[PDB]
């Protein structure tokens, strides 16, 4: 039971209420759908089921999966269905696609994740009726995918309790922001993402978008520090250490390795193993730390076994965390940036990162990689990947 | 790797707007998940994951499986996630959830769906603005449930097309739907849900109301009453209020373990999952669905449709449900024995994991050994599992 | 010039989302001009214009006393329009079209109030957008109708502030309150309210109903089922949902026209416009509104308190209400003799006309000569009318 | 008892979404109702009653009008209503607070108009509740302000209605929106709008003095580009329609008597007013029967006139009523009109009210006449003689 990912793609990730404003999630899932079955020389008939993590799907009608893999060409008699695990969901649907496989119920899967935050709607629940007074427009993209449901406050929260009880300054939390942004800057210029970005044409004029626009030039120390914090009225998460809101696709290309080599494929990676475990949803940045030791262990790899690693910072405070707790190589952790400089697509970050360690370690030879992502309401998953 | 189901549970399924037209699903997928870890003798401390599909979760907060889970009594050191195949989502969660205890990854699992499409609300994109006009707050529960996102329409047209293509009049179809009232009526009055129905306790300010009878279950249905009934969603077409399915809400799950955990723990399973198989077909006959998919089944199973002692095939529509009787051709005095969803309800994210219930205890109840649930899916796709005892 | 109401008509006062919770305000208005005219014998070929006082017209199209002219039968070479003083809209209109008679630019006008407190919608303000985080759906009947724009609390707080200034304590606030229920149930049971009630025709789906009978009165109201009630607005305050109007539907109207064609046309008035008053107050106390209005209207009659032989008060708030009384100090035998707003409902736009028409009827049914009508309003005015009887 | 206007005042009017984007009406009104105060040397405590036409008032609070005179300073003792009579009402509330003074119910009166275009609302009726299915967010200014309640069509429906029944091409209306739009500018650039137009501050704050809907060199060729807006195969644009604006306009009534005991020369005398209905689809004629019932009530005739100010709601509507009426085409809008200007509806009414007087005291006219059209098939007209 060998499953190897034969190829990944993903479309540039872009800013809230940017060049994907009016674009549903659906339309940068089949791009990158159509993406990954022409990068590995496999046909749209051979594909058994699509799975898509998405977390606001509201108005975007029945089953945006399956809308995504019919208008990327796979036909009606594969399935697809939809999951949500938060920010997890992109990393999840990875793994249940190996499991596919792996049980034999499936051959060859396309798996990954899509959201549109940008096209996430206002909602309100009208049915009994306001018989008087005002009521609230609740945002489907603060409730559903932003706001613990256990606490009520924003996952920024969780991140200055994470900063809180780790100790983590102010000042440390940018410095950290400075270096993704650096990374992401130098790797944009350098050309390290135009192999995993698949241009998306936005059909309004047409405009075809191959870069990530949440790219800012000249990130300096100095603009972030000025930022007022966002979440607590003398805290320390700021615009410029937390994630943003994004819209993007990304996704995969998974088989047995048997079939890849029948095919002629000469696949990304292996998927050795994966884990996903539950932490307090108060410090929900920790995630990550639970998860990669079970993954490690599960692959039988040791912390210094790894070769590249992909974190993603959901916040500059969680992310220190992490990186301190496991002592895993600064140096080897997100080397082209994080979420912080690139954007963080709920739906498809476990898929974006993905992408970008793939592609990565098979430009410099890494052997070893592993990708982990933090989950609100106190959850965490990881991925083991070898080349 | 062997699974077995080691206990089941359901809600009572509510009318649209009903009984429980003010609950969250995931409250009401709290008290199932509590009852399947009772009815087994398991902790809430042992479950690994909680998987429950959900089609309308929007204005519920961050991951209501997780939600459900917290609630429930089972540990933050857990996971949770929710998934949605539309119709078949409450059944694949538990074929997923089978397949986390086969690869390893996983002990102990609860899957199944819950659904309160009485709590689905209005949304409107309004980030950009409206300058100027009228601009329309789209129900969810029609966008993202109950419309085929290729063509435009309601199910209730897919259903038109199934009826016209199979030659099925307004007469067989009314029969059908009378057929199974009168099942559900004579199962309700017998007792034959008290044992998969958990009760739910309405925790209201006036006074707590507790519910453990499906409301949906009409007394003395009549075929003149059925035939005086408009059609819903053609014209001139056949498919009314009386024999399709309605709005629903309700949850039902279910404890998965290894057959191995089982015989530990001294539990007595209620059935192992001996096979599971998922087929799509086109989107304009989506009710034809459950047909390849119970062929992929019984043939990943070994069996044949001979075999089968019970049947649950989910009556989205009374027109998709007599074609699919029609082309399998297993004895209709099997299928569906205490009605279907066209008297008991159709709760999207929870149909899979109901009619999985009502399965599983009429076969302890009346001793069957083989068994198959199976159910239609929006868009042009079937489910289907096959349970042995 | 002399102007004379010729005849006045009125729906019955509906509950809130009650029996005319699906019709909108100009279906009621229409309804009502149709009736004042088949009641003085005069055809709607005949009228100059129409103005209705509507504080709620949100969402029901251009103009709704328009709407309710031309379905009532009026040409279009006359004209409609609609005006705004909340509380006191359906009193000043006619004033107003006392004023168009003359000073010489109209001859025959329908002037009353219409209101659909049930039809009012929840708005917000959406052109700019909402780019992240939740907005607020206003209910248009709290926030342009019943909340204060200067204080930001409800016109029940104002209430509150009038019964801490007077000392009215709970009991007597419920012991006025019982006394209106017990009035008006009193005058329904004797038919008093059949001669200025024209039945309204509640066109359904599942077959029309008529409604010719105010369904906000309860019987059989009770001291103790008063007291046992909370504070609607304040949690330690003294006015109760049960001591206070409630938001209802209906619409009244009247025909004005000169004491010489009413004469020329047979036509016998119902009473003869002597004064009118408005005067404003502090938005804090605009209950108090009546008490400078009244008097500004008797001293514009030549009339004192003593010479009236009827009053028509209306009762927004039982501690309003009750401060009013004690301040004028006329006779409270003779105020709201059939009940008040407690009882039969308090349609904003509408009430001003309603106690109009309670007041005109009840004057020629008793022969009382001098008559006032009077009603507070929100912001801080009032309003009141001196009406002779011929 | 003859009746002067002692003064009058406008704010600027703006475009839709424009500099009083987020301005309440009520805000536009109590800057004019202190100007016309200070204009004239009268305090706000004198004023007896504020009347102010205004048409969508949905979600500004209590009755708007008291809310403008309370900021404006008039005091409490004072009362203040709202009047609505559409596109009319800025007109006919100076005609209804002339009333007041001539029944001898007043002294002094603010009467006029405001309207906020922008700040109106999308609303709903929701207290039934919407048990199944979509419904819609009606806009208040298209249903109560711009939607004929009889046949449902817009307002620029009846102006092709009245395009048809005289026979007016398109070049026809091009042509004299072209002229509407260089009378406007010309009189801009030379401040004939200093003295009517008093400065508003929109609490960076902004100061605006001068109509933002005026474009310089309009031309007749991009005129003639532009697509039908209300009839796929009509003739009615959005070049020569007037448009969706924000602003306010008043005036101050006394008696002569009290004027020449004040020591104040009045901008006018009230002579006449009238208002008359017509049939809702041609609802642009209404100032014909309008204007001949003023001027019969004034015991004038056409010839008579020296100023004429006819609102331009549309192209085809204002050039019907130049040919009915026949009156001299160069006296009237001598400094442009709506089409070129705006169209507040609220305050449309007084708004050409002031352009009428200040022109009539520049050139020394001795009679005006003031007259607008009325959605649902009415008009007002109002004659003035100078003292
Ligand atoms: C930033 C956030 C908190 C919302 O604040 P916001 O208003 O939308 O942020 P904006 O970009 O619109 O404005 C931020 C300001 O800081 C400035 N700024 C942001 N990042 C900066 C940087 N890195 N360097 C310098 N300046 C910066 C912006 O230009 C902007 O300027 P302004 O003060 O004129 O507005 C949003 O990113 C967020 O909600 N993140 C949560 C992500 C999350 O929780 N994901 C869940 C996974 S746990
Ligand atoms: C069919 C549907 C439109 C029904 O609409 P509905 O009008 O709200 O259904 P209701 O029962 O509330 O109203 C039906 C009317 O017929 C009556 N009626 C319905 N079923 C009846 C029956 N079986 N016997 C007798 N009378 C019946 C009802 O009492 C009601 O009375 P009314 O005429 O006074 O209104 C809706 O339930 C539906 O779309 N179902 C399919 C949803 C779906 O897609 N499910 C998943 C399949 S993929
Ligand atoms: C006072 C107010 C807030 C009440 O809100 P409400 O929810 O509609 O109050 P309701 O009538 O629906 O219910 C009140 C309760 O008291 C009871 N009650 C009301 N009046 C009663 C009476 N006269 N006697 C006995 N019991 C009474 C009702 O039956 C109900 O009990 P329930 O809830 O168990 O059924 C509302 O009427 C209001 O806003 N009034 C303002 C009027 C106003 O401002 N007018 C403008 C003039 S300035
Ligand atoms: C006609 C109306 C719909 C305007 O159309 P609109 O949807 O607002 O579109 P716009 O106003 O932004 O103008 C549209 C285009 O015409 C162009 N245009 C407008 N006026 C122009 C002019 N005078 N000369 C040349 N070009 C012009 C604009 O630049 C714009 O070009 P764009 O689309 O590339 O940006 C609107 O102004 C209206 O309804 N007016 C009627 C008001 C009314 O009836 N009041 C009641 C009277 S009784």
């Amino acid at each position: 039971p060998s499953i190897v990912i034969a190829s990944a793609a993903r479309t540039a990730v872009g800013s809230f209420n940017g060049a994907f404003a009016n674009t549903p999630a659906h339309e940068l899932g089949a791009t990158v759908i159509s993406a990954v079955l022409e990068r590995a020389g496999v046909a749209a008939g051979e594909v058994n089921e699509v799975i898509l993590g998405q977390v606001l799907p509201a108005g975007e009608g029945q089953n945006p999966a399956r809308q995504a893999a019919m208008k990327a060409g796979v036909p009606q008699e594969a399935t697809a269905w939809g999951m949500n695990q938060l920010c997890g969901s992109g990393l999840r649907a990875v793994a249940l696609g190996m499991q596919q496989i792996a049980t034999g119920d499936a051959s060859i899967i396309v798996a990954g994740g899509m959201e549109s935050m940008s096209m996430a709607p206002h909602c309100a629940h009208l049915r009994g009726g306001v018989k008087m007074g005002d009521f609230k427009m609740i945002d489907t993209m603060i409730k559903d995918g932003l706001t613990d449901a256990f606490y009520g406050y924003h996952m920024g929260t969780t991140a200055e309790n994470v900063a809180k009880q780790w100790q983590l300054s102010r000042d440390e939390q940018d410095a950290f922001a400075v270096a993704s942004y650096n990374k992401a800057e130098a790797a944009q210029k350098d050309g390290r993402f135009k192999d995993e970005i698949v241009p998306f044409i936005v059909k309004g004029g047409d405009i075809t978008v191959d870069a990530d626009e949440e790219i800012r030039h000249g990130a300096t120390l100095d603009s972030m520090a000025k930022l007022r914090p966002a979440f607590d009225k003398e805290g320390t998460v700021t615009a410029g250490n937390a994630s943003g809101l994004n819209d993007g696709a990304a996704a995969a290309l998974l088989m047995s390795e048997a079939e890849a080599s029948r095919r002629g494929i000469q696949p990304l990676g292996r998927i050795v193993s994966w884990a996903t475990v539950g932490v307090d949803p108060k410090v929900m940045g920790t995630g990550p730390i639970p998860a990669s030791r079970k993954a490690l262990e599960r692959a039988g790899w040791k912390i210094g076994d790894l070769d590249l690693v992909e974190a993603n910072e959901a916040f500059a405070a969680q992310a220190c965390a992490v990186n301190k707790d496991l002592g895993w190589d600064p140096s080897i952790v997100n080397v082209n940036g994080g979420a912080i400089a690139i954007g963080h697509p709920i739906g498809a970050s476990g898929a974006r990162i993905l992408n970008t360690l793939l592609f990565e370690m098979k430009r410099r030879g890494a052997r070893k990689g592993l990708a982990t992502l933090c989950i609100g309401g106190g959850m965490g998953v990881a991925m083991c990947i070898e080349s």
